[PDB]
């Protein structure tokens, strides 16, 4: 099962993927 919880900024392991979509959101300054 590849990991789909990586975030494509910095390759950031989520907990889930609401939380994961939050941290992408503003991952970019
Ligand atoms: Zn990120």
């Amino acid at each position: 099962s590849p990991p789909d919880f990586c975030c494509p900024k910095c390759q950031y392991q989520a907990p889930d993927m609401d939380t994961l979509q939050i941290h992408v959101m503003e991952c970019i300054e």
